[PDB]
């Protein structure tokens, strides 16, 4: 049993809810929250800007030190950093950004990072301002992640479309 409430069960391991991931993280304090990161860990907008704002910019300060030491992530890659006031850990995952011309085949590689964690609170990778089709992102998630993933979908309209169209 875990603390996640109000989710619709899609599969054995994937759950979905219309929720603000920031407000969900603040309520649950999950072991892992996933950030929709870019390779520079520049948390300007979308999910990353919202998560970082909720940490009072402490996520960005930590991230800048990580990049200064290690250099940029790979598209499809990840790193584990602090979850600050939102979670124990933040798994920063880089899905491909369609609005930069990145290979959508890298979305499966991105979701494979989730398999290193038994339970996660996450957004749909490459959705929103990363430009991918969220229906596609949900299909790749279900077909790739084997650990228990609780997806927070920001748009009520999109949430209802993802559920209604789910095979
Ligand atoms: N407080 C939140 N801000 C955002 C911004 C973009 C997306 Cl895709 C989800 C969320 S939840």
């Amino acid at each position: 049993v875990n603390s996640f409430s109000g989710y619709l069960k899609l599969t054995d391991n994937v759950y979905i809810k219309n929720a603000d991931i920031v407000e969900e993280a603040k309520k649950v304090k999950p072991t892992v929250v996933v950030n929709a990161a870019n390779v520079y860990l520049k948390h300007g907008g979308g999910v990353a800007g919202a998560l970082n704002k909720a940490t009072n910019n402490a996520m960005q300060v930590e991230s800048d030190d990580y990049i200064a030491t290690n250099g940029p992530l790979k598209v499809g890659g990840s790193c584990v950093l602090s979850g600050h006031n939102l979670a124990k850990h933040c798994l920063h995952v880089v899905g491909p950004n369609v609005n930069k011309g990145e290979d959508i085949q890298l979305l499966k590689s991105a979701y494979e990072n989730f398999n290193q964690h038994e339970v996660l609170l996450a957004p749909l990778l490459s959705a929103g301002i990363f430009g991918a089709d969220p229906i596609h992102s949900l299909r790749v998630c279900v077909d790739t992640v084997r650990t228990n993933v609780y997806l927070a979908v920001f748009d009520k309209n999109l949430y209802d479309k993802l559920v209604s169209s789910f095979l």
